[PDB]
Protein backbone atom coordinates (compact mmCIF):
# COMPACT_ATOMS: atom_id res chain seq x y z
CA UNK A 1 0.00 0.00 0.00
CA UNK A 2 1.83 3.21 -1.60
CA UNK A 3 1.50 6.51 0.37
CA UNK A 4 2.70 10.39 -0.09
CA UNK A 5 3.20 11.96 2.85
CA UNK A 6 2.59 15.76 3.10
CA UNK A 7 3.87 18.52 5.60
CA UNK A 8 3.47 21.78 5.44
CA UNK A 9 4.55 25.14 7.43
CA UNK A 10 2.33 26.63 10.54
CA UNK A 11 2.64 30.27 9.85
CA UNK A 12 0.83 33.25 10.86
CA UNK A 13 -0.72 34.56 7.20
CA UNK A 14 -4.14 35.92 5.24
CA UNK A 15 -5.32 32.27 6.25
CA UNK A 16 -4.90 29.72 9.16
CA UNK A 17 -3.52 26.39 7.69
CA UNK A 18 -6.08 23.57 9.20
CA UNK A 19 -4.00 21.49 11.59
CA UNK A 20 -5.16 18.18 10.06
CA UNK A 21 -4.25 19.57 6.49
CA UNK A 22 -0.71 20.45 7.44
CA UNK A 23 0.62 16.73 8.28
CA UNK A 24 -1.45 14.04 6.29
CA UNK A 25 -0.69 11.22 4.28
CA UNK A 26 -2.49 10.09 1.12
CA UNK A 27 -3.13 6.31 0.31
CA UNK A 28 -2.33 5.80 -3.55
CA UNK A 29 -3.06 1.61 -3.11
CA UNK A 30 -1.04 -1.14 -4.78
CA UNK A 31 0.89 -0.63 -7.21
CA UNK A 32 -0.09 -2.08 -10.53
CA UNK A 33 3.22 -3.06 -12.56
CA UNK A 34 0.95 -4.21 -15.81
CA UNK A 35 -0.90 -0.93 -15.78
CA UNK A 36 2.38 0.99 -15.89
CA UNK A 37 3.92 -0.91 -18.19
CA UNK A 38 5.78 2.45 -20.05
CA UNK A 39 6.45 5.92 -19.65
CA UNK A 40 3.65 8.22 -19.30
CA UNK A 41 1.46 5.26 -17.99
CA UNK A 42 -0.37 6.78 -14.63
CA UNK A 43 -2.77 5.11 -12.47
CA UNK A 44 -5.69 6.01 -11.06
CA UNK A 45 -5.86 9.78 -9.43
CA UNK A 46 -6.35 10.09 -5.32
CA UNK A 47 -8.06 13.15 -3.74
CA UNK A 48 -6.67 15.32 -0.96
CA UNK A 49 -7.37 18.73 0.00
CA UNK A 50 -5.54 21.60 1.85
CA UNK A 51 -8.05 23.16 4.33
CA UNK A 52 -7.65 27.03 5.26
CA UNK A 53 -9.25 28.57 8.13
CA UNK A 54 -10.11 32.38 9.36
CA UNK A 55 -9.47 33.41 5.87
CA UNK A 56 -9.71 37.52 5.70
CA UNK A 57 -9.88 38.32 2.14
CA UNK A 58 -9.16 42.00 3.25
CA UNK A 59 -5.32 40.30 3.87
CA UNK A 60 -5.61 37.96 0.83
CA UNK A 61 -8.25 37.20 -1.86
CA UNK A 62 -6.61 34.47 -3.20
CA UNK A 63 -4.21 31.41 -2.37
CA UNK A 64 -1.78 28.86 -4.53
CA UNK A 65 0.38 26.26 -3.00
CA UNK A 66 3.61 24.86 -3.77
CA UNK A 67 5.54 21.79 -3.31
CA UNK A 68 8.97 21.00 -2.88
CA UNK A 69 10.26 17.29 -3.17
CA UNK A 70 12.99 14.98 -5.03
CA UNK A 71 12.32 15.20 -8.68
CA UNK A 72 12.30 11.15 -9.84
CA UNK A 73 15.04 12.57 -12.68
CA UNK A 74 16.04 15.14 -14.84
CA UNK A 75 13.26 14.62 -17.48
CA UNK A 76 10.16 14.06 -15.18
CA UNK A 77 10.23 17.40 -12.97
CA UNK A 78 6.77 17.03 -12.20
CA UNK A 79 6.75 13.62 -10.50
CA UNK A 80 8.37 12.68 -7.29
CA UNK A 81 11.00 9.81 -5.98
CA UNK A 82 10.00 7.37 -4.06
CA UNK A 83 11.58 7.03 -0.59
CA UNK A 84 14.39 4.39 -0.59
CA UNK A 85 13.97 1.06 1.30
CA UNK A 86 13.45 -3.08 -2.44
CA UNK A 87 11.36 0.39 -3.75
CA UNK A 88 9.34 0.27 -6.41
CA UNK A 89 11.73 1.68 -9.84
CA UNK A 90 10.38 3.40 -12.97
CA UNK A 91 7.42 4.77 -11.12
CA UNK A 92 7.04 7.94 -8.94
CA UNK A 93 4.04 10.41 -7.56
CA UNK A 94 2.33 13.30 -9.14
CA UNK A 95 0.53 15.81 -7.80
CA UNK A 96 -2.63 17.61 -9.94
CA UNK A 97 -4.41 20.61 -9.14
CA UNK A 98 -7.63 21.54 -10.10
CA UNK A 99 -6.70 21.60 -13.74
CA UNK A 100 -5.33 18.59 -13.83
CA UNK A 101 -1.93 19.10 -14.69
CA UNK A 102 0.76 18.10 -12.84
CA UNK A 103 2.87 20.73 -10.36
CA UNK A 104 6.34 20.74 -11.19
CA UNK A 105 8.46 20.27 -7.25
CA UNK A 106 10.97 22.67 -7.40
CA UNK A 107 8.77 24.93 -4.25
CA UNK A 108 8.23 27.83 -7.11
CA UNK A 109 5.96 26.24 -9.03
CA UNK A 110 2.29 27.34 -7.85
CA UNK A 111 -1.13 25.49 -8.17
CA UNK A 112 -3.70 27.56 -9.95
CA UNK A 113 -4.77 30.51 -8.33
CA UNK A 114 -7.99 29.85 -6.00
CA UNK A 115 -10.35 32.94 -5.03
CA UNK A 116 -10.74 32.66 -1.47
CA UNK A 117 -13.94 33.24 0.83
CA UNK A 118 -13.80 34.67 4.26
CA UNK A 119 -13.64 31.74 6.94
CA UNK A 120 -13.27 28.19 5.65
CA UNK A 121 -11.42 27.30 2.41
CA UNK A 122 -10.10 24.22 0.59
CA UNK A 123 -8.06 23.63 -2.52
CA UNK A 124 -8.52 20.60 -3.28
CA UNK A 125 -5.19 18.40 -5.15
CA UNK A 126 -5.14 14.89 -6.24
CA UNK A 127 -1.86 12.18 -6.21
CA UNK A 128 -1.48 9.67 -8.76
CA UNK A 129 1.55 7.04 -9.97
CA UNK A 130 3.39 7.90 -13.52
CA UNK A 131 5.48 5.66 -14.83
CA UNK A 132 9.09 6.39 -16.13
CA UNK A 133 9.36 3.08 -17.73
CA UNK A 134 8.06 -0.62 -17.04
CA UNK A 135 7.02 -0.33 -13.57
CA UNK A 136 8.82 -2.92 -10.98
CA UNK A 137 7.09 -4.31 -7.68
CA UNK A 138 7.90 -2.91 -4.22
CA UNK A 139 7.55 -0.34 -1.99
CA UNK A 140 5.98 3.53 -3.08
CA UNK A 141 6.33 5.95 -0.31
CA UNK A 142 6.94 9.55 -1.17
CA UNK A 143 7.36 12.85 0.62
CA UNK A 144 6.62 16.35 -0.33
CA UNK A 145 6.56 19.57 1.64
CA UNK A 146 4.08 22.42 0.91
CA UNK A 147 4.07 26.09 0.98
CA UNK A 148 0.50 28.23 0.83
CA UNK A 149 1.05 31.29 -1.18
CA UNK A 150 -1.39 34.35 -0.87
CA UNK A 151 -2.14 37.21 -2.98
Amino acid sequence: GGTVHFKGEVVNAACAVDAGSVDQTVQLGQVRTASLAQEGATSSAVGFNIQLNDCDTNVASKAAVAFLGTAIDAGHTNVLALQSSGSATNVGVQILDRTGAALTLDGATFSSETTLNNGTNTIPFQARYFATGAATPGAANADATFKVQYQ
